[PDB]
């Protein structure tokens, strides 16, 4: 083949397309993909803007930044789709005939499709994020389970002082969270206290989160529970990598994350940690309300072909292999023979994957042959539920059936006239919310002295102006 350029990160990791499913796609459908993200960048925004500077864009741009990625469709930077999809993209275009809600996710405003998204399996699966606790810790030091936020400040402090796992050190870091940048710390820790680091809805109302005063509550709260050594010390400057250290070295007590993959370290750990049990509660009640902000929204980015590729079939063809049976399970399930085999015509997960030797999540596993690679595509819950212990999956229904889960806000779209304007102030909003709520949490200041004056900061950036262009494209 020749070569194919792409932008590509994910999780901190520019694409490696010699990883297995890559491997395979190229055998598949004659695309040698080059990565013009290097190794060494770990950010995907500062890496993306770095990019946007050096010469000709790559052919394909694969961003996880879906506005800003529909922004550079609107300014000419990507080409629209929607004429190479019927010429050439028939698993696309049946794909779209069959979901008109994930059709109009791919439509802008201006009736260009200028990015396919990465969709979740978002009608078989909605809910993403859950709370868990030691129980086996509960049960060693006589507690009873912690069902409000003052409760559960209360059996942290008990698992920090009181050596719930036995070795005569203080050295449990009761609260911690799964992080490789600021504003996925604050999800984790904010939600807790009924606040958003992002934008929701409430009755029918757009709203700023880092604006609320739930949101100054919370970083007060969390401002108290850090000092206290109830919040993991480390909390900025750790990575992805966090959850399995504290739980494989039996510190972490308590998290919010991902009911699956969170779920799998019961086995995980088994012989590790005799008796380990991190157990999924409901969302803490703060005083009567017991909801949680946690859900997949319907994607998660996308990718799109620059003005600068020089052959936009062939890689609408790529786009579209990720849409067919083989390309879609290949995105899914890693391959056959290896990751999975075919019982009765579907994967069933190898024991690689599953029961991994190593200690390592069966998600993680999927990682490292580069499955679930966050580009285009559209995952499917069968893979998750492939792995998924049966306590994830009664987690699932448990969420579910209490009705605890908000509904995401919808991936808005912005018209030409207000997208740049929209995703500046966004942006530059973004950065005084991190950078405040950062030094809140870590102990300099004092959020009731400063509140103000951080508000008066996000107005002059555009608050209002940026509530306006939400609400009118909700
Ligand atoms: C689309 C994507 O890659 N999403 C990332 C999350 O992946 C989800 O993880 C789990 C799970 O951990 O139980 C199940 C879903 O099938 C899978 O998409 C990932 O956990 C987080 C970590 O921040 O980032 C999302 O980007
Ligand atoms: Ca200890």
């Amino acid at each position: 083949p020749k070569e194919t350029t792409i932008f590509a990160m994910h999780l901190g990791k520019a694409l490696d397309p010699n990883l297995p499913v890559f491997v395979k796609a190229e055998k598949d459908t004659n695309i040698k993909l080059v990565n013009v993200a290097s190794q060494n960048q770990t950010d995907q925004i500062q890496a993306y803007n770095l990019m946007l500077t050096e010469g000709k864009l790559p052919d394909i741009v694969s961003y996880e930044l879906s506005a800003d990625l529909e922004n550079l469709g609107i300014e000419g930077g990507l080409i629209p789709l929607e004429d190479l999809i019927n010429q050439h993209a028939p698993n696309l275009k049946k794909f779209f005939e069959e979901n008109p809600r994930y059709k109009k996710d791919a439509v802008a405003v201006d009736g260009h499709i200028y990015m396919i998204p990465n969709y979740y399996d978002y009608f078989n699966i909605k809910v993403s994020q859950g709370y868990f606790i030691r129980q086996d810790w509960l049960e060693k030091l006589g507690l009873k389970e912690p069902r409000t936020v003052d409760e559960l400040y209360t059996t942290l402090k008990a698992f920090r002082e009181k050596d719930p796992n036995g070795n005569g050190k203080k050295d449990e870091v009761p609260f911690f969270v799964r992080a490789n940048n600021v504003r996925k710390v604050l999800t984790s820790l904010v939600d807790l206290f009924k606040a958003s680091p992002i934008w929701y809805e409430e009755n029918g109302m757009v709203k700023y989160g880092p604006a609320q005063k739930e949101f100054k509550h919370a970083i007060k709260e969390l401002s108290k529970w850090y000092k206290e050594g109830l919040i993991d010390e480390e909390i900025f400057t750790r990575g992805l990598e966090s959850r399995d250290y504290l739980l494989s070295n039996n510190l972490g007590g308590a998290t919010d994350d991902w009911i699956a993959s969170t779920s799998s370290y019961n086995r995980n750990l088994a012989d590790k940690i005799p008796g380990f049990n991190l157990k999924l509660v409901l969302p803490y009640e703060l005083n009567g309300n017991a909801k949680t902000r946690h859900a997949r929204t319907t994607y998660l980015g996308g990718w799109g072909i620059s003005k600068d590729a020089k052959d936009p079939v062939s890689l609408i063809k790529y786009f579209d292999y990720w849409y067919s049976v083989e390309g879609r399970r290949l995105w899914n399930f890693g391959i056959e023979g290896s990751e999975y085999t075919l019982v009765d015509g579907k994967p069933v997960f190898t024991d690689k994957v599953l029961k991994n030797p190593d200690g390592k999540t069966p998600l993680a596993v999927l990682r490292e042959v580069g499955a679930q690679y966050r580009l285009g595509a559209f995952q499917d819950a069968q893979y998750e539920l492939g792995w998924a212990s049966e306590s994830a999956k009664a987690g699932y229904k448990y969420y579910m059936d209490n009705d605890v889960v908000l509904d995401e806000l919808p991936i808005l779209k912005y018209t030409k006239e207000k997208s740049k304007e929209f995703v500046s102030i966004d942006t530059a909003m973004r950065a005084v919310v991190e950078e405040k709520a950062q030094q809140w949490i870590l102990g300099s200041g004092d959020i009731d002295k400063e509140w103000d004056a951080y508000i008066k900061r996000l107005e002059n950036l555009g608050l209002s102006k940026a509530e306006q262009i939400q609400n009118e494209a909700f």
